[PDB]
């Protein structure tokens, strides 16, 4: 077939167009009033250059022998495509420029800028040329025709995670026809998140042996099947940061230790992982399922206030600590003399009054115990190279007084070149229900500390101790692993807020959260 | 020449031989004894030996057929060549060597004196002709000391697949001293345990759908002007190695990442460091004791410090009486005064590790006080949780008592240990807030690895993984030159730690209960 012989790839960038279900079709905005919808997105413009111009001559011979039996790249436009280009660069910095037009003759441009009559008249032009691969730069109509006539092999699709006004749309790529094989890292250019995905059309080596020898010792470990991680295992490149979470699910499903827990439900457990997310480039809110952030933002505001009063949350319908405050739960904890929803000296108490004698959840503790939250802020502002900037919730003395010991042991902060990174160490991690919320919680926290100290957020680093998947979560997580992440949203904090204690729920906005549908983890 | 055409490799296994000791690669030279191998079974070596000498790649032969047929002007199996003593050492049940074309060098023996499917040759020359007239993938020289010596001398070996057996045995025959101009190490395996010995595998080399490979180049359009440009020529050896699979490269490779990508900061003193934030190292304590080999470390001091922790001691005088100076400088009048501890006796280090491990929450008085049944005995508690509730996810030991930080001589570097139990095996995560890669971390790895052994043993479990999480990971700028020397040293197989096994209680350990066996190490380095 033609499209493997000649190497015809599309290359596009689609934004979003003016509750809401998402799918790949979400991204389709191509152009507007003859120009791109967006002002300038220089990373995608840079990606464009690299992909279209790149050449590898050592693999061209293998192309030259197959192509005949039937150096630079070919780039195909349409008139309104060729036109919209600002003058001062045409032809495009050393590529074989080419235009599909009806009312343009090849006379009135160069002899390098080969015009074509119809679509069928391009196969003519290639068999007579010396080029690497063929990139359809597109236009609405150009893409429509080249796709309709199964001419396109791979599709270099840039997903622009922001909404714009559009007069022209990329066609609904048929997912039984084509399918995503690679997803890139997520990036911020020009005040939008984006990523780079790849649709394919469906069907010394001294040291290569040395590799096999070194593997001479390697070991259905768990009852988890091959055919079920199909989409997941059928991607080549999985560089989207959400794969850091998803790959831990995979590792624990594939290689996890079978274990009883206190409940009895059954878990697969491993011990010791890292996740790093770049807060300067995205907000890591998992996209492979709907997540809600009001509760966990209220939880955080509750911590910062020093509250241990489970009821302040329940009245706002944030039920994160409901189970941990019942008579039945406190009694099983031997807390027979503790009022319902008095969670004892937990996070907020420890952050504001570590070392103070806990009484009940209504006492006045002003200026009692160590106000660690205040202390790490001053340190961040006054001593940013300090290696002593820890917020520790694990107070050994008070563990037995807490409804439960802190799942999140400590935050350590690091400062370089006006930038703040944070490590949270988590002793116990429910990968299915908990961890996705936990990533969002401390990322927001990392932003909040960043802002009130006049620093840019850099890296949130999540260290998992006991990392477990509930046996009764495995079906749901199987559905989830075979979803492909969307580009992440962004967090906008109200910039007026300059002390850690002044954030209200209103001061938090999530933007461009494009997500798969909800999953009952049960 | 002749070695590249015919792919003539050597494979051997060498132990240390009967002899304030210095170590080079000539340390590992012992090949056999009284006609046989110096050791009974080392199964993991024997299995490696079989995988390498029987592995062929069907698809790769075609190009080797071409290459070899070109030079002569013209199931798949490997050839294996052995001296007559070598051949006679093999038991009947395993002769001839399975799934391989056996060749034997001999003058005293001819075909008539063998029942078995084997080629006999009396000349090295005759082998090269034999190889010319045969279909094989790779030709491996199984040795005998004499066979090894002459195939080397004749510049015939492309690569030596070399097992370092990190134990000592009576030996009568030795591998030839390899000329380091002739052969350079290009690969070093993971370290392992088999039949009560560590070993690794190193490869010496001689000197003098391709559509989705393009997709890689694309997904890198946005990479590096790489921060601190320190010079290539400096890390020549470190960067030459193709496979760096020795667990010591986990430490070494962090030194490199900090040197090449580290952030420049001036610190607590007004000195100078390079820093990054957030690393993890994993060390399989069932397989080796990860005491670093690219320089000398003594453990006496750090074992004394750990026994001093477990006792709940805060008294620096106890360590100085044992001539352990690890805490001396944090105990001086000058230092306690600069930490505002004006009312603190010299060498009274206040409520640090030991105090927090046995008495967390008790009011610190002075280092002489009897704190019995005051504060939470964390160490006792976690020893009980590991014994009675092994799946508990709360087996943390914590030194970072927020309330007492200002009363300590300095806050703890080593913040906490979380424990994990599966199938009678104990693993340990240790979170380090502040890590001097240069002096501190080598010792810190040694301390918590010994601790995992101690807890594991007194709880009737087997040590599994020690996991080391680094927060602020930094290199002092005056350590840089010393660390360059170190990164160009090739690790040796790790030693082993023996705990006196009669110790059933965490408090009952003493110095003499600790034996490091087979520490093979490079030369002492002053980071200063
Ligand atoms: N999002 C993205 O990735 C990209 C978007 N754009 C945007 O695309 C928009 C323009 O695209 P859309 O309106 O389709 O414009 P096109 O670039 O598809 O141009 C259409 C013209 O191409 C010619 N043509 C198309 N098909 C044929 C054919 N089958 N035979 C002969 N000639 C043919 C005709 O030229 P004639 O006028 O001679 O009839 C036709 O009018 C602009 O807003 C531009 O900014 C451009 C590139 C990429
Ligand atoms: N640790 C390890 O990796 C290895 C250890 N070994 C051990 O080493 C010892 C055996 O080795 P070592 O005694 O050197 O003896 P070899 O196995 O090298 O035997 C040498 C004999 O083979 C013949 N031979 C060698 N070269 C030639 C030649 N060029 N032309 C004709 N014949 C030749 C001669 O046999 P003839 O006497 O018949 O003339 C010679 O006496 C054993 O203990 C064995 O277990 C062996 C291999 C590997
Ligand atoms: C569609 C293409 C090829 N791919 C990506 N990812 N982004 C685009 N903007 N591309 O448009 C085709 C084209 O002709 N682009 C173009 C627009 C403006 C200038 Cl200045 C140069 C090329
Ligand atoms: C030298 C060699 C091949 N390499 C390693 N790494 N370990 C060894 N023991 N080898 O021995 C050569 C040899 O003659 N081996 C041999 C093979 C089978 C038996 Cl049963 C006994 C010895």
């Amino acid at each position: 077939q033609v499209c493997d012989v000649f190497d015809i790839y599309a290359i596009c960038a689609c934004c979003k167009v003016e509750n809401e279900v998402f799918n790949n079709y979400t991204f389709r905005g191509l152009g507007n009033k003859g120009v791109l919808p967006w002002k300038c997105i220089s990373l995608d413009m840079k990606y464009f250059r690299a992909v279209t111009t790149y050449v590898n001559e050592s693999k061209y011979e293998k192309l030259k022998y197959k192509r005949c039996k039937y150096l630079q790249n070919v780039v195909v436009m349409g008139r309104t495509n060729w036109e919209s280009i600002p003058k001062k660069f045409k032809p495009l910095s050393n590529r074989i420029n080419v235009i599909l037009s009806r009312t343009l003759k090849k006379e009135d441009f160069d002899e390098d800028v080969y015009i074509i009559n119809k679509v069928e008249d391009l196969i003519v032009l290639l068999g007579k040329l010396n080029y690497y691969k063929c990139f359809i730069l597109g236009g609405s109509v150009v893409y429509q025709e080249f796709l309709e006539k199964k001419l396109i092999k791979k599709i270099y699709f840039t997903r622009i995670n922001s909404t714009y006004e559009c007069d022209v749309f990329f066609p609904e790529i048929n997912e039984n026809e084509y399918q995503i094989i690679s997803v890139s890292d997520v990036y911020t250019s020009n005040n939008t998140t984006l990523d780079f995905i790849i649709y394919k059309k469906t069907n010394d080596d001294e040291e290569e042996d040395d590799f096999v020898y070194f593997n001479f010792n390697k070991e259905n470990k768990n009852s988890i099947h091959p055919n079920d991680f199909q989409i997941y295992n059928s991607l080549k490149y999985k560089y989207h940061p959400e794969y850091q979470y998803l790959n831990i699910i995979y590792d624990i499903m594939m290689n996890g230790n079978k274990q009883s827990d206190r409940t009895g439900v059954g878990v697969l457990s491993k011990f010791g992982y890292i996740m790093k997310f770049d807060l300067s480039q995205y907000f890591p809110l998992l996209t492979t399922k709907k997540l809600f952030l009001r509760g966990i933002i209220e939880e955080l505001l509750w911590f910062i206030r020093g509250e241990t009063n489970g009821n302040t949350l329940l009245n706002k319908n944030v039920r994160i600590w409901e189970a941990n405050g019942t008579r039945e739960f406190l009694d099983n904890r031997k807390l027979f003399h503790r009022e319902v929803n008095d969670l004892g000296p937990i996070y907020g108490f420890q952050w504001r009054h570590f070392g103070a004698e806990y009484t009940n959840m209504y006492d006045n503790y002003e200026n009692k115990g160590v106000d660690q939250l205040k202390n790490i802020i001053n340190l961040i502002k006054n001593d940013p190279t300090s290696r002593r900037i820890l917020l520790c919730a694990w107070n050994v003395k008070d563990l037995d007084q807490m409804a439960l010991p802190p799942c999140h042991i400590l935050c350590q902060f690091y400062v370089f070149d006006g930038k703040l990174s944070c490590i949270m160490y988590q002793r116990s991690c429910d990968l299915g229900l908990g961890v996705p919320f936990n990533i969002a919680s401390y990322s927001i926290f990392t932003h909040m500390i960043a802002q009130v100290c006049n620093l840019q957020p850099a890296q949130f680093i999540h260290v998992l101790g006991n990392a477990h998947v509930y046996n009764n979560h495995i079906d749901s997580l199987k559905i989830q692993l075979n979803r492909i992440p969307y580009p992440f949203p962004t967090l906008k904090l109200n910039p007026d807020i300059k002390n850690i204690e002044d954030f209200t729920i209103s001061d938090f906005t999530i933007q461009n959260y494009v997500h798969h549908e909800k999953i009952s983890m049960d």
